[PDB]
C-alpha cells in the first residue's frame, strides 16, 4: 500500500541522518504505531530529561496528519494532561510535504520557543507570561518528577531439541521455521503486552502484561502451561542467587537478555521490568519444548531421525490447540 511504502521510507530516511535529539521507531511489527524519543533540548528547562511520545498514522497517511501524543507528563503552555499537542502543522497546516522527522524537530522547537498566545492548558500559558521564573522552575520540577535480519534462536532450539529428543535432528529449513514461529509467538505476545501497557497507562511492561497476553492469546492447555511456565520461571529468578546467567536463575535455556532487549528495542513501552523477559522467555522454550516433542515424534512415525519441515507441519495439524496458534505461519 501507498500509506505503508510511505511510512517505511521515512523509517530509512529517519534512520540514515536521525534527527538531532531525537529518534522514532515502529512498535513490534506495527508499521502504522511508532514510539517516539526526544532528549530534551539545550535550550530548555527540560533539558536531561527524556520524553516518550506515541505516534499514529492514519490509513491514508500521507495525505492525513499523522496522531502525535506525549506518554510521559510535561509542563507545557501548548501540552495539556493527555498528551495532546497544540501545533498548526499537527492539524490545520498539515501536508504530504512533511515528514515526521521534521514534525519531531517543529516539535523540539516548540518545548524551547512555547507560543503562549494560543495555549492548551490556560494557566501555564499565564504563568509563562507574568513570571517565566515561575514557569521555568516548574518545568525543572516536572522533568525531573516524570522524564527521569530476523532473530534466531537456532543454538536454544537445539538445546532444548536435545533435551526433549537427544537423537533426533532438524534441518535447516526445518530450523528455519522454528525461528519463524519463535519470532511470531515474540511478536503477537509482545504486541498485545504493548496493547495492555498502553491502555492501562503504565509506562513499564511487566510480567503481569506477559501473563494476560498469554492468557488471552494462547488456546486452553498451552495457555494453562504456558502461565505455570512462566510463574515458575519469574519465582526461580527473584529466589537465585545474583552471580550466576539471567537465563541459568530462572533455569531456562533461552536468553532472558536477548529477549529482554528486543523488548526495549521493539519500542513495545518505556520501560521494561526484569521479570517480563524471564516470563515471555519461559513461554517461548515451553512452546518450543512442546513443537519439537510432537514433531520429532512425529519424525519417528515415519523412521526419520531428522525433523523436516513436513514433520513440524504435521505435529502443529495433528494439536488442535497448536493448529489454532500456528495456523497463519507458512510452511513450505
Amino acid at each position: 500500500g501507498s500509506a505503508l511504502k510511505r511510512i517505511n521510507k521515512e523509517l530509512s530516511d529517519l534512520a540514515r541522518d536521525p534527527p538531532a535529539q531525537c529518534s522514532a521507531g515502529p512498535v513490534g511489527d506495527d508499521m502504522f504505531h511508532w514510539q517516539a524519543t526526544i532528549m530534551g533540548p539545550n535550550d530548555s528547562p527540560y533539558q536531561g530529561g527524556v520524553f516518550f511520545l506515541t505516534i499514529h498514522f492514519p490509513t491514508d497517511y500521507p495525505f492525513k496528519p499523522p496522531k502525535v501524543a506525549f506518554t510521559t507528563r510535561i509542563y507545557h503552555p501548548n501540552i495539556n494532561s493527555n498528551g495532546s499537542i497544540k501545533l498548526d502543522i499537527l492539524r490545520s497546516q498539515w501536508s504530504p510535504a512533511l515528514t515526521i522527522s521534521k514534525v519531531l524537530l517543529s516539535i523540539c522547537s516548540l518545548l524551547c520557543d512555547p507560543n503562549p498566545d494560543d495555549p492548551l492548558v490556560p494557566e501555564i500559558a499565564r504563568i509563562y507570561k507574568t513570571d517565566r521564573d515561575k514557569y521555568n522552575r516548574i518545568s525543572r520540577e516536572w522533568t525531573q518528577k516524570y522524564a527521569m535480519r530476523k532473530e534466531s534462536y537456532s543454538i536454544y532450539v537445539y538445546k532444548v531439541l536435545k533435551q526433549v529428543h537427544p537423537d533426533t535432528g532438524i534441518s535447516s529449513k526445518a530450523m528455519g521455521i522454528m525461528n519463524s514461529f519463535v519470532n511470531d509467538i515474540f511478536e503477537r505476545i509482545a504486541g498485545e503486552a504493548s496493547r495492555l501497557a498502553h491502555y492501562n497507562k503504565r509506562s513499564t511492561i511487566t510480567s503481569r502484561e506477559i501473563q494476560t497476553a498469554v492468557r488471552l492469546l494462547l488456546p486452553g492447555e498451552l495457555a494453562k502451561h504456558a502461565v505455570s511456565e512462566g510463574t515458575k520461571a519469574v519465582t526461580k529468578y527473584t529466589s537465585s542467587a545474583k552471580a550466576k546467567t539471567r537465563s541459568s536463575r530462572a533455569g531456562l535455556q533461552f536468553p532472558v537478555g536477548r529477549v529482554h532487549r528486543l523488548l526495549r528495542k521493539g519500542n513495545y513501552s518505556e520501560r521494561v521490568g526484569a521479570g517480563a523477559p524471564v516470563y515471555l522467555a519461559a513461554v517461548l522454550e515451553y512452546l518450543t519444548a512442546e513443537i519439537l516433542e510432537l514433531a520429532g515424534n512425529a519424525a519417528r512415525d515415519n523412521k526419520k531421525t531428522r525433523i523436516i519441515p513436513r514433520h513440524l507441519q504435521l505435529a502443529i495439524r495433528n494439536d488442535e490447540e497448536l493448529n489454532k496458534l500456528l495456523g497463519r505461519v507458512t510452511i513450505a
